[PDB]
């Protein structure tokens, strides 16, 4: 028993980790195979970041100009080229560490760990959760552009995210590893609205599931609802309307716990109406939607 | 910027993972350099652990009783022995993947991050502060001990907590990398009393300070205080009392955000006796005190 905000284990993404200069600029590389992707504004100068024309700096560039470093060795840039806003080298060298791995795109409200890395040297692992507005409240500095988010299935890196920027708001934005933003937004060193955000309702839901689990019961009362109900609350509360789809996967967690799923939103509605009342649920005193119902089957399971 | 309970790397502790088993019991076990090491009780069966003779019980163990697989590959087992609470099983092949390490005890408020492992494989990473009380607020299911805890330095790996046992109150207990437990506890299947737990205070001021570096500043007040005067609002809250070593390792961040620390200790004096008025301080509704000051320089600073 417990519950904690668990990463995974992050061995097989470091085994991935490079730094990659180009002019004055360094940030993180990810090597698989004989690539070695990064973002694209790695070719910038601190002025050209205010509008940059990523076609007209690039083609300022050659191969040679691109310096990667996997540690203390040096990787032989042989090919360059654009995917939208991510760069990939092609190397000479397919690396010897890359796991069996997939390019992901998540939705928004799922979970992923990111490996914050600075120089090419991995510093520390936290979950998260893709905002619904597709941002990220992760923790980046200066030099942590490159740095991964993943998943993993069993022997399986599924890469999801990769950092880019920060906004003026301190939130965080990035691509998947095509090199598509997350979101409305673009890498130029501009003002950039995330969206409205919401809680995410199913992840929430799956949490109290989770709390129950480990003995954290007080939270649970003698109502129901209904689907209509409860939206009207989470539509009150900027919560993100529960679905027929969210219910299903919250399935698990139900059969287990006995708990109907709709008795659990009615749980959810009296906090939400009523607050902690200077309680805690998991040692938390906020509902905590980090969490997805597969991490939480995950953790109450034992899957490695 | 941003803030999050960041865990290290786990690579270097994910490469020293191996399944052990004795009998019918299987858990977890450390192998650096030519020895695995792991909880004793992994020679009891389940009537054993309500008053185990571990002396006589290991007595009826051989060097081949203990099976010891790296993944795939089997160790040749050539010698054990008991060395406190843990077992210390000699094996013909030196890990190749041994990280530079050291054995380290840790003080209670003192951080560490956790790779919960399953039959030897990882499953996911954590951070938590080793309790007042020596518990742990883990998150560890059946199969879980021998999974270790951590810190890293640059390239060496100072492995500070084997896990052993969860109590009845869901929490847990375990011991350093020569079997001594941090605690009263003993590796008995009885009900045993962990002290009355305290808040780390000084953990939730360097979090205080991690707040207002990165702009979460509502709690700072016009007030000021005195140790003593803290230290009457530390024992009615249930905070550890805070003295000068407390006050001086503070001081870079009291350096660098201009904020002397008894000015920071009246707006925690304020927090104590106000709570939150339904405010979040980096995305969290209680006073956090996971982070210790050295963590919150490395996170703010951007150490790998
Ligand atoms: C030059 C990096 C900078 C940025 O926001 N990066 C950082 C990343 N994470 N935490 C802090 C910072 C400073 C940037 C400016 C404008 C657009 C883009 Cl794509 C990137
Ligand atoms: C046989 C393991 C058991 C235990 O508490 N382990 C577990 C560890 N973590 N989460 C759950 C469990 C079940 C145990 C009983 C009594 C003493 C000792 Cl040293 C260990």
């Amino acid at each position: 028993s417990g519950f904690r905000k668990m990463a995974f284990p992050s061995g097989k993404v470091e085994g991935c980790m490079v730094q990659v200069t180009c002019g004055t600029t360094t940030l993180n590389g990810l090597w698989l195979d004989d690539v070695v992707y990064c973002p694209r504004h790695v070719i910038c100068t601190s002025e050209d970041m205010l509008n940059p024309n990523y076609e007209d700096l690039l083609i300022r560039k050659s191969n040679h100009n691109f310096l990667v470093q996997a540690g203390n060795v040096q990787l032989r840039v042989i090919g360059h080229s654009m995917q939208n806003c991510v760069l990939k080298l092609k190397v000479d060298t397919a690396n010897p560490k890359t796991p069996k791995y997939k390019f992901v795109r998540i939705q928004p409200g799922q979970t992923f760990s990111v490996l914050a890395c600075y120089n090419g040297s991995p510093s520390g692992v936290y979950q998260c959760a893709m905002r619904p507005n597709f941002t990220i409240k992760g923790s980046f500095l200066n030099g942590s552009c490159g740095s991964v988010g993943f998943n993993i299935d069993y022997d399986c890196v599924s890469f999801c995210y990769m950092h880019h920027m920060e906004l003026p708001t301190g939130v965080h934005a990035g691509t998947d590893l095509e090199g598509n933003f997350y979101g409305p937004f673009v890498d130029r060193q501009t003002a950039q609205a995330a969206g409205t955000d919401t809680t995410i309702t199913v992840n929430v839901l799956a949490w109290l599931y989770a709390a129950v689990i480990n003995g954290d019961r007080w939270f649970l009362n003698r109502f129901t609802t209904t689907l209509n109900d409860f939206n009207l609350v989470a539509m009150k509360y900027n919560y993100e309307p529960l679905t027929q789809d969210h219910v299903d996967i919250l399935g698990p967690l139900s059969a287990q716990t006995g708990i109907a799923v709709l008795d659990m939103c009615a749980s959810l509605k009296e906090l939400l109406q009523n607050g902690m009342n200077g309680r805690t649920i998991l040692g938390s005193a906020l509902l905590e939607d980090e969490f997805t119902p597969f991490d939480v089957v995950r953790q109450c399971s034992g899957v490695t």
